[PDB]
């Protein structure tokens, strides 16, 4: 099974410059308790924007060209990726906006938080049909101290 998890402000932007802007602590939290101990794929900026290996979980990387760092696995397609990952009971799609697109149609979940914040940015997860999917879990938050922007945590499951 393959899921895509991201984080979305409006308008569905999830970067702006190869980063993202905002700094929510929980989301980050919610992050790591879903991926843990599961293969993570990401296409090369997002390897490049995270800077380093993703501890406790196999981190496979897409790109067209050699990788350049043997803490993680390269691979040069989706089904080649996908492989990578074994038989293991699900499959962590972290991005970035290019790998979304081409992981979608596959997904049978999808792990959105949407965030209450507005920037401007380069970079959107794709357009969803929303007939497509059940909504079987969220979780609203306000702002605090730690975390500056309002969230929902959602879960979709494919219909
Ligand atoms: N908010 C969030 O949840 C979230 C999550 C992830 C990322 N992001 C943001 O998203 C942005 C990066 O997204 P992006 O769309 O620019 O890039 P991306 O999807 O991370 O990476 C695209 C690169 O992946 C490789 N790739 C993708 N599909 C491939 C395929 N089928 N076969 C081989 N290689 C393939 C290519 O690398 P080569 O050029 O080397 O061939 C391509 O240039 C950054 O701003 C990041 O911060 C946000
Ligand atoms: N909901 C969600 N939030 C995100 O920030 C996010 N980020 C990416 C890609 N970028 C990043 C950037 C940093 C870290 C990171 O530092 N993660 C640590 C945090 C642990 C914690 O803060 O508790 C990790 O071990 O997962 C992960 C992904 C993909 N999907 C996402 N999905
Ligand atoms: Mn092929
Ligand atoms: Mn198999
Ligand atoms: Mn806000």
């Amino acid at each position: 099974m393959i899921s895509l998890i991201a984080a979305l402000a409006v308008d569905r932007v999830i970067g702006m410059e190869n980063a993202m802007p905002w700094n929510l602590p929980a989301d980050l939290a919610w992050f790591k308790r879903n991926t843990l101990n599961k293969p993570v794929i990401m296409g090369r900026h997002t390897w490049e924007s995270i800077g380093r290996p993703l501890p406790g979980r196999k981190n496979i990387i897409l790109s067209s060209q050699p990788g350049t760092d043997d803490r993680v696995t390269w691979v040069k397609s989706v089904d080649e990726a996908i492989a990578a990952c074994g038989d293991v009971p699900e499959i962590m799609v972290i991005g970035g906006g290019r790998v979304y697109e081409q992981f979608l149609p596959k997904a049978q979940k999808l792990y959105l938080t949407h965030i209450d914040a507005e920037v401007e940015g380069d970079t959107h997860f794709p357009d969803y049909e929303p007939d497509d999917w059940e909504s079987v879990f969220s979780e609203f938050h306000d702002a605090d101290a730690q975390n500056s922007h309002s969230y929902c945590f959602e879960i979709l499951e494919r219909r």
